[PDB]
């Protein structure tokens, strides 16, 4: 085994990691929470086994290759490095607080739209540098995929890196204007985000009492874009953002390079918001 962790490569093997118990399983599980001997920092050890459920081993293998190649971009979540045994296959993973779905469960209500805006900033750089770096498009951008940390980090998960939901599903995707050639772009990925934004923004998903997926791709298509309600005190930044990224007609929605100068995102890059402190705290006062 090799780790790559607080600036050294160490060999290591199996037995250097302390496990300090299971966080999870089923979807790119099994999930050990586990310190590393040598150090003492605590990682995330996902394990793919040999005879484990050969769908799951592939999506786990396909994200973990885009992870791999992202080890220059901050905005991701990071591999320390993997150990394959004879039946597994153990995936060290930057250890992260929770999902920004979980936080929204947490706190009953919306997030605020300073940690919002710094979440923006985070997330569109993450699929920028994905698509222009490696040529993919995520394709499942909503709140369970963006984590949050108490270092204050804001990150695209690991999990689906490669390239989902319905309910975030961008009109072009419901309708193709025609099927192939070739399918979508980046744009139905925008929208996806929009519709993260607004949920996370007023603390609900913005089509109502949904029963099915279909009926929620019926909402997408028949009403009018969910934008931020007008009186909740949102800045006119944040507003504007969340508009463009929910245009429904597909040619005329803008693209990262663009939302990139969006002055939303200009102003939160250099805006000094303490998402570490917000993030305790909210992890301190909750759960539910």
């Amino acid at each position: 085994g090799y780790l790559t962790i607080g600036g050294q490569r160490y060999q290591a093997e199996i037995n250097d990691l302390e496990n300090l118990g299971e966080m999870g399983s089923g979807t790119c599980g099994q999930v050990w929470k586990m310190r590393f001997r040598k150090t003492g920092h605590v990682i995330a050890v996902k394990q793919m086994r040999r005879s484990g459920n050969k769908e799951e081993n592939k999506r786990i293998l396909m994200d973990l290759d885009v992870v791999l190649k992202s080890h220059d971009c901050p905005y991701i979540v990071q591999c320390f490095g993997t150990f394959i045994t004879n039946t597994d296959v153990f995936i060290a993973m930057e250890l992260m607080g929770t999902s920004a779905e979980k936080l929204k469960k947490r706190m009953q209500g919306p997030i605020p739209e300073r940690i919002l805006g710094k979440m923006t900033v985070a997330i569109v750089k993450a699929l920028y540098y994905l698509k222009e770096k490696h040529g993919v498009i995520h394709r499942d951008v909503k709140p369970s995929n963006i984590l949050l940390d108490e270092r204050g980090q804001i990150k695209l998960c690991d999990f689906g890196i490669s390239g989902g939901c319905a309910a975030y599903m961008a009109p072009e995707r419901i309708d193709p204007p025609d099927p192939t050639k070739p399918d979508y772009d980046i744009r139905a990925d925008v929208w996806s985000l929009g519709i993260s934004l607004v949920e996370l923004a007023t603390g609900q998903f913005p089509y109502k009492n949904c029963k099915t997926d279909f009926e929620v791709l019926t909402k997408v298509l028949q009403e009018e874009p969910p934008l931020l309600p007008g009186h909740m005190g949102f800045s006119g930044d944040f507003q504007s953002f969340v508009k463009d990224c929910l245009t429904k007609d597909h040619r005329k929605r803008p693209k990262y390079n663009k939302l990139l100068e969006h002055s939303f995102i200009k102003r939160y890059e250099t805006l000094e918001v303490d998402v570490a402190s917000w993030f305790k705290d909210v992890m301190a006062k909750t759960e539910s």
